[PDB]
């Protein structure tokens, strides 16, 4: 349910950020939290570019207009700043969701715990978050990655058949997956992207 990648890959803001916004609700599907504490960072993503963006909208229409709005106004301390920082890392979370999602909907398990979730999520922690973690924080997001639900109660959770669920996820994949990817790749051509560790 994210709108089409646009012609020329300039991604609307407010849009975005509604869209967004629908995903930290997947994490209580269950009733208790999954995942809780990549929930926290990407809501506290949102909640601090939303807030930069709403001042105004005209003038961070885009997520590219961000970046060089801000690039401009803070100078040196650019990229480090604002709603930049905070897309930064929120891309970060995303891309965990795409991977994770990416990877049960293409059948990659343990064949000896076939109904855990615990390899696509490692994998999607992998990809997008762990480089970027300290030994304390990577302890707390690794725990919660551990007690993920079984494969079987998540799916049943977000279709509130299995076959069916998969096919509706890998169709939210496929806008979902290119903005993610525009984003990084805005980033890397900006300059915008740091590798310091929390
Ligand atoms: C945890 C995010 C799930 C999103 C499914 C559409």
């Amino acid at each position: 349910l994210l709108k089409p990648l646009p012609a020329d890959k300039q991604i609307e803001t407010g849009p975005f950020l509604e869209a967004v916004s629908h995903l930290p609700p997947f994490f209580d599907c269950l009733g208790s939290p999954v995942f809780t504490p990549i929930k926290a960072d990407i809501s506290g993503n949102i909640t601090k570019i939303k807030a930069v963006y709403d001042t105004n909208p005209a003038k961070f229409r885009t997520l590219q207009n961000i970046l060089e709005v801000e690039k401009e106004m803070y100078g040196a301390e650019w990229p480090k700043v604002g709603a930049t920082l905070a897309l930064m890392w929120l891309k970060r979370g995303l891309r965990f969701i795409q991977v994770f999602l990416q990877s049960i909907c293409d059948g990659e398990r343990d064949e000896n715990h076939p109904n855990l979730i615990r390899v696509n999520a490692t994998k999607a922690y992998e990809m997008a978050l762990k480089k970027y973690h300290g030994w304390i924080v990577q302890k707390i997001f690794q725990a919660a990655l551990y007690a993920a639900p079984y494969k079987s109660d998540f799916l049943k959770a977000l279709s509130k058949t299995e076959e069916e669920c998969l096919e509706k996820i890998r169709l939210f994949l496929v806008n979902y997956t290119a903005t993610i990817d525009v984003i990084y790749e805005m980033y890397t051509q900006m300059n915008a992207e740091l590798n310091y560790k929390v």
